[PDB]
């Protein structure tokens, strides 16, 4: 038992993590076969930054332009081409350790994990949501873009994130592997800011679901609700709405712990409506959302 | 900017991880050079667990009986040998992939990661702190033991520590690498209870720096206070004693904020009278405490 923010290991993706330059400036690369995927700002000069016709920068640049350094051993650069806002590059020698994989974008609500990278190194993992209004809340530094999210299926490695931007708030916005942003930004050194955000109602009750499995139980009542009536109270606490949807796919928690879903609905919206009184779930004194049905039951099933 | 929980990469520790069979039952193993890492109780039978006599069962016990999986590939066990509650297994084939290591033994209030292994196969990989009293607040199923716990420095992995066993309270209890329990646990299937535990103050600190870092400033005063008065508080609250070597270590924390480490404990001290007043701080609405000042400078250096 136990419940932890716990990450996919990491070795599969640390194989793939390359270095690219052009010019002055070296982001992060990931290596799959024989290309090499970056954010296309790799070309950008300091004075391209503010509002880059990315089409003209890449067509003033041929190949030997790109310096991609996997380890110490330089990597030739044979091909290159524009993917939205990833560039990639052909280089002459496939990926000896190229994982089972695949590109796909998640949905908000979803997590996966981060391989923070700094000049082509790995540095640390974490796990992370995407929210609502398709930021994450990362933790990134100078140096980070290109750093990749993905989730692991038995042998697959699925991409999804590759990291681009810090906005003011200090929240991180970034691309799917096809270069396509999630979200309303775009790849240039301006201020943005995202929409509004809401709570993941779903990954509540699923973590609600895993500290009852985990023992923390002073939270349930006898009373339960109904899902329109659950979702007048969710509206006011700038919660998403539940569905029938999220009702079943909450279905074996709610059969493994003997607590109907809209029994916990109850309790939810005594958690809202009332606060803790100073008590903790999970060891948090917040009502946590950044974990799905299928990360509880990772951790839950069997216990 | 960003503050998360951060796990190393794994990628190095998932080369070494095997699976040990003796009989029916399987544990995870670390291959090492030529030697492979494991509880001892893998040569326990169910009548052997209540207390058993190690010493006679390994006697009882010959090479053969180890079965020894790196992936597909049985590895030829050729010598075995008791390190107090670790069994060490004597392979005729050197692991290609054993990154630079060592065996080394933290102290209460330092992290580390660990990497949870089902049937030698990766699952996850989480942070964690060494509390106090010698036991870890992890995420451990049946079939977990085995699972390691390291930290990384430039190519060499310490680690640091195997688990064991779950009390009854659901925390978690485990070794070094030498077989040595971290606290008066021991390996048989019994009950047991950790001492009281207690607040890691030091790493609390760090973690008000990094909130500092981040943006988060609420709970900062004009107000100082003396570390003899400081500790008066933190007693009185089940917080550790604040050490000058504490102060020191947060030195460069202090010098990177502008904020004397003895403002700060005027903030905490506060912060322990009053609560939050529903605020939060980098996300968390109580004092967290399993950041190191280490862990806090990595994520945080600049910002
Ligand atoms: C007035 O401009 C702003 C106003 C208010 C907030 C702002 N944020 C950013 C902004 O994020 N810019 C992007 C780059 C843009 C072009 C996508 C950027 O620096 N990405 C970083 C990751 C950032 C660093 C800090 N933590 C992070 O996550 C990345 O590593 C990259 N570095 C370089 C360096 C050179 C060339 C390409 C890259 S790409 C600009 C900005
Ligand atoms: C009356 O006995 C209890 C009363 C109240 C609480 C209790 N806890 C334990 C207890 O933890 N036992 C140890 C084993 C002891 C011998 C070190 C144990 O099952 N370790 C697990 C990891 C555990 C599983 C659940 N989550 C975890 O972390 C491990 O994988 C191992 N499995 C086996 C299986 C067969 C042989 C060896 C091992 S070693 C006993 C116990």
């Amino acid at each position: 038992s136990g419940f932890r923010k716990m990450a996919f290991p990491s070795g599969k993706v640390e194989g793939c993590m390359v270095q690219v330059t052009c010019g002055t400036t070296t982001l992060n690369g990931l290596w799959l076969d024989d290309v090499v995927y970056c954010p296309r700002h790799v070309i950008c000069t300091s004075e391209d930054m503010l509002n880059p016709n990315y089409e003209d920068l890449l067509i003033r640049k041929s190949n030997h332009n790109f310096l991609v350094q996997a380890g110490n051993v330089q990597l030739r650069v044979i091909g290159h081409s524009m993917q939205n806002c990833v560039l990639k590059l052909k280089v002459d020698t496939a990926n000896p350790k190229t994982p089972k994989y695949k590109f796909v974008r998640i949905q908000p609500g979803q997590t996966f994990s981060v391989l923070a990278c700094y000049n082509g190194s790995p540095s640390g993992v974490y796990q992370c949501a995407m929210r609502p209004n398709f930021t994450i809340k990362g933790s990134f530094l100078n140096g980070s873009c290109g750093s990749v999210g993905f989730n692991i299926d038995y042998d697959c490695v699925s991409f999804c994130y590759m990291h681009h931007m810090e906005l003011p708030t200090g929240v991180h916005a970034g691309t799917d592997l096809e270069g396509n942003f999630y979200g309303p930004f775009v790849d240039r050194q301006t201020a943005q800011a995202a929409g509004t955000d809401t709570t993941i109602t779903v990954n509540v009750l699923a973590w609600l679901y895993a500290a009852v499995i985990n023992g923390d139980r002073w939270f349930l009542n006898r009373f339960t609700t109904t899902l329109n009536d659950f979702n007048l109270v969710a509206m006011k606490y700038n919660y998403e709405p539940l569905t029938q949807d999220h009702v079943d796919i909450l279905g074996p928690l709610s059969a493994q712990t003997g607590i109907a879903v809209l029994d916990m609905c109850a309790s939810l919206k005594e958690l809202l409506q009332n606060g803790m009184n100073g008590r903790t779930i999970l060891g948090s004194a917040l009502l946590e959302d950044e974990f799905t049905p299928f990360d509880v039951v990772r951790q839950c099933s069997g216990v």
